[PDB]
Protein backbone atom coordinates (compact mmCIF):
# COMPACT_ATOMS: atom_id res chain seq x y z
CA UNK A 1 0.00 0.00 0.00
CA UNK A 2 1.43 3.09 -1.28
CA UNK A 3 1.56 6.58 0.84
CA UNK A 4 -0.49 8.47 -1.83
CA UNK A 5 -2.59 5.98 -2.31
CA UNK A 6 -3.44 5.57 1.29
CA UNK A 7 -4.24 9.29 1.45
CA UNK A 8 -5.92 8.74 -1.03
CA UNK A 9 -8.17 5.65 0.48
CA UNK A 10 -10.01 7.77 2.76
CA UNK A 11 -10.98 10.71 0.31
CA UNK A 12 -12.51 7.78 -1.80
CA UNK A 13 -14.19 6.28 1.26
CA UNK A 14 -15.57 9.78 1.82
CA UNK A 15 -16.49 10.55 -2.16
CA UNK A 16 -18.19 7.15 -2.22
CA UNK A 17 -20.17 8.24 1.19
CA UNK A 18 -21.50 11.30 -1.04
CA UNK A 19 -22.19 9.43 -3.51
CA UNK A 20 -24.45 6.97 -1.20
CA UNK A 21 -26.22 10.15 0.32
CA UNK A 22 -27.04 11.56 -2.72
CA UNK A 23 -28.72 8.21 -3.26
CA UNK A 24 -30.34 7.93 0.26
CA UNK A 25 -31.47 11.47 0.12
CA UNK A 26 -33.15 10.67 -2.99
CA UNK A 27 -34.94 7.37 -1.42
CA UNK A 28 -35.46 9.38 1.77
CA UNK A 29 -33.13 9.08 5.42
CA UNK A 30 -32.76 11.06 8.06
CA UNK A 31 -30.58 10.64 10.95
CA UNK A 32 -32.18 8.83 14.19
CA UNK A 33 -30.81 6.50 16.59
CA UNK A 34 -33.57 4.20 16.48
CA UNK A 35 -32.72 1.17 14.17
CA UNK A 36 -35.58 0.37 12.01
CA UNK A 37 -36.91 -0.27 8.13
CA UNK A 38 -40.15 0.43 7.86
CA UNK A 39 -39.98 3.59 9.59
CA UNK A 40 -37.09 5.11 7.55
CA UNK A 41 -34.92 5.52 10.45
CA UNK A 42 -31.07 5.01 10.79
CA UNK A 43 -28.27 6.21 13.04
CA UNK A 44 -25.66 7.27 9.83
CA UNK A 45 -28.00 9.52 7.52
CA UNK A 46 -29.81 0.72 6.02
CA UNK A 47 -26.29 1.42 6.22
CA UNK A 48 -25.00 0.41 10.34
CA UNK A 49 -22.03 1.63 11.84
CA UNK A 50 -20.14 -1.43 10.04
CA UNK A 51 -22.01 -1.58 7.20
CA UNK A 52 -20.67 2.39 6.12
CA UNK A 53 -17.40 0.77 6.27
CA UNK A 54 -18.01 -2.98 4.48
CA UNK A 55 -17.41 -1.67 0.98
CA UNK A 56 -14.60 1.06 1.74
CA UNK A 57 -12.35 -1.95 3.76
CA UNK A 58 -11.95 -3.83 0.38
CA UNK A 59 -10.21 -1.21 -1.67
CA UNK A 60 -7.66 -0.95 0.20
CA UNK A 61 -7.42 -5.02 -0.85
CA UNK A 62 -8.10 -4.28 -4.79
CA UNK A 63 -5.12 -1.98 -4.58
CA UNK A 64 -3.45 -5.30 -3.23
CA UNK A 65 -3.84 -7.41 -5.82
CA UNK A 66 -3.41 -4.75 -8.07
CA UNK A 67 0.30 -4.53 -7.21
CA UNK A 68 0.43 -8.19 -6.49
CA UNK A 69 -1.08 -9.05 -9.70
CA UNK A 70 -5.57 -2.89 -20.43
CA UNK A 71 -8.59 -0.91 -18.16
CA UNK A 72 -10.89 -3.21 -19.36
CA UNK A 73 -8.53 -6.16 -18.58
CA UNK A 74 -8.42 -4.99 -15.00
CA UNK A 75 -11.90 -4.18 -14.67
CA UNK A 76 -12.81 -7.61 -15.38
CA UNK A 77 -9.74 -8.66 -13.47
CA UNK A 78 -11.19 -6.95 -9.92
CA UNK A 79 -14.86 -8.08 -10.90
CA UNK A 80 -13.52 -12.28 -10.76
CA UNK A 81 -11.25 -11.21 -7.96
CA UNK A 82 -15.01 -9.55 -5.94
CA UNK A 83 -16.58 -12.03 -6.91
CA UNK A 84 -14.10 -15.04 -6.33
CA UNK A 85 -13.49 -13.59 -2.90
CA UNK A 86 -17.61 -14.11 -2.38
CA UNK A 87 -16.99 -17.58 -3.43
CA UNK A 88 -14.21 -18.34 -0.91
CA UNK A 89 -16.18 -16.31 1.89
CA UNK A 90 -19.42 -18.63 0.78
CA UNK A 91 -18.26 -22.10 0.36
CA UNK A 92 -15.69 -22.22 3.51
CA UNK A 93 -18.99 -21.20 5.71
CA UNK A 94 -20.95 -23.89 4.34
CA UNK A 95 -18.54 -26.18 4.80
CA UNK A 96 -18.26 -25.19 7.88
CA UNK A 97 -22.44 -25.30 8.53
CA UNK A 98 -22.97 -28.41 6.23
CA UNK A 99 -25.49 -26.22 4.48
CA UNK A 100 -26.96 -27.00 0.90
CA UNK A 101 -25.25 -26.44 -2.92
CA UNK A 102 -25.30 -22.67 -3.51
CA UNK A 103 -25.32 -22.30 -7.51
CA UNK A 104 -22.82 -19.87 -7.94
CA UNK A 105 -20.03 -22.85 -6.49
CA UNK A 106 -18.96 -22.75 -10.51
CA UNK A 107 -16.16 -21.32 -12.41
CA UNK A 108 -16.35 -17.62 -13.20
CA UNK A 109 -16.71 -18.59 -16.61
CA UNK A 110 -20.08 -19.98 -16.32
CA UNK A 111 -22.10 -17.70 -14.38
CA UNK A 112 -24.75 -15.22 -15.18
CA UNK A 113 -24.64 -12.18 -16.95
CA UNK A 114 -26.13 -10.64 -13.47
CA UNK A 115 -23.78 -12.44 -11.14
CA UNK A 116 -20.87 -10.77 -13.24
CA UNK A 117 -22.49 -7.13 -13.43
CA UNK A 118 -23.33 -7.28 -10.09
CA UNK A 119 -19.25 -7.03 -9.18
CA UNK A 120 -18.55 -5.02 -12.49
CA UNK A 121 -20.88 -2.38 -10.65
CA UNK A 122 -18.48 -1.89 -7.62
CA UNK A 123 -15.18 -2.47 -10.08
CA UNK A 124 -15.98 0.28 -12.47
CA UNK A 125 -16.76 2.43 -9.19
CA UNK A 126 -13.62 2.49 -7.53
CA UNK A 127 -11.64 2.53 -11.21
CA UNK A 128 -13.07 5.37 -12.50
CA UNK A 129 -11.74 7.33 -9.38
CA UNK A 130 -8.44 5.78 -9.55
CA UNK A 131 -8.69 7.23 -13.75
CA UNK A 132 -9.41 10.61 -12.78
CA UNK A 133 -7.05 11.16 -10.33
CA UNK A 134 -4.10 10.48 -12.94
CA UNK A 135 -2.92 6.55 -12.11
CA UNK A 136 -1.94 4.99 -14.83
CA UNK A 137 -2.44 1.29 -14.46
CA UNK A 138 -2.44 -1.78 -16.70
CA UNK A 139 -2.27 -5.52 -16.06
CA UNK A 140 1.45 -5.76 -15.35
CA UNK A 141 4.10 -3.57 -33.71
CA UNK A 142 2.54 -6.95 -32.05
CA UNK A 143 2.14 -8.32 -36.32
CA UNK A 144 5.40 -7.45 -36.40
CA UNK A 145 6.58 -9.11 -33.35
CA UNK A 146 4.61 -12.33 -34.36
CA UNK A 147 6.07 -12.55 -38.12
CA UNK A 148 9.52 -12.24 -36.83
CA UNK A 149 8.57 -15.31 -34.32
CA UNK A 150 7.25 -16.90 -37.48
CA UNK A 151 10.08 -15.92 -39.93
CA UNK A 152 12.71 -17.82 -36.59
CA UNK A 153 10.65 -20.73 -36.35
CA UNK A 154 10.98 -20.89 -40.51
CA UNK A 155 14.65 -20.46 -40.17
CA UNK A 156 14.73 -23.61 -37.28
CA UNK A 157 12.65 -25.53 -40.09
CA UNK A 158 15.03 -24.77 -42.35
CA UNK A 159 18.01 -25.89 -40.60
CA UNK A 160 15.91 -29.24 -39.87
CA UNK A 161 15.28 -29.36 -43.18
CA UNK A 162 18.42 -28.88 -44.31
CA UNK A 163 19.95 -31.29 -42.04
CA UNK A 164 17.39 -34.14 -43.72
CA UNK A 165 18.15 -33.29 -46.93
CA UNK A 166 22.15 -33.62 -46.09
CA UNK A 167 21.09 -37.18 -45.63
Amino acid sequence: IPEKLEYFINKYAEHSHDKWSMDKLANGWIYGEIYSDSSKIQPLMLLSEKEKEIYRWPIKESLKTMLAWDLHAMAEMMAENYHNIWAKKKKLELESKGGGNHPLLVPYDTLTAKEKAKDREKAQDIFKFLQISGYVVSRGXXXXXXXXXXXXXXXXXXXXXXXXXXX
